[PDB]
């Protein structure tokens, strides 16, 4: 419903964790830490279906462009993932709205805030972030790569079997000389 302002509350909670640190980011992306906490605060990572590691895996999968952070589109794509982890078997819409229902409205803090005062953030060398002078996203929002380039998911093999062993000074799997 409404291809733009779909859920609202979910988008609000996204901002809550997105602007965690920098309020000028608006709410375009989210890093692995804030995303990990997002699941924790909303207890989407229940441990029985979705564990901490699995949450980091999803984040490491959907991103694609290396990226310390994922954009809103890939966030709602990640939600579909965790949704199918728990609410699978039901209606696609219900599963998606359900997982969002467990998140929407809350902020990065289970009643009490997380005491983290100890990490030296005094590294203000001006070069750090810098805003005006470093770099901003170039206009490539219209023409992006469908599946990055070659789709690229997993190239996992049985373990590379060599005839009667030996082969070439033992199993030199892409060992420098190839």
């Amino acid at each position: 419903m409404a291809a733009s302002t779909d859920i609202a509350g979910l988008e609000e909670s996204f901002r809550k964790f997105a602007i965690h640190g920098d309020p000028k980011a608006s709410g375009q992306e989210m890093n692995g830490k804030n995303w990990a906490k997002l699941c924790k605060d909303c207890k989407v990572a229940d441990g029985k279906s979705v564990t901490g590691t699995d949450v980091d895996i999803v984040f490491s999968k959907v991103k694609g462009k290396s990226a310390r952070v994922i954009n809103y589109e890939e966030f709602k794509k990640a939600l579909e993932e965790l949704a199918t982890k728990r609410f699978k078997g039901k209606s696609k819409e219900e599963a998606f709205d359900a997982i969002c229902q467990l998140v929407a409205g809350k902020e990065p803090a289970n009643v009490g805030v997380t005491k983290a005062k100890t990490g030296g953030a005094v590294d203000r060398l001006t070069d750090t972030s810098r805003y005006t002078g470093s770099h901003k996203e170039r206009f490539d929002e219209s023409g992006k790569g469908k599946g990055i380039a070659g789709r690229q998911d997993i190239l996992d093999d049985s373990g590379y079997v060599s005839a009667y062993k030996n082969a070439g000074t033992y199993d030199a799997k892409v060992k420098k000389l190839e």
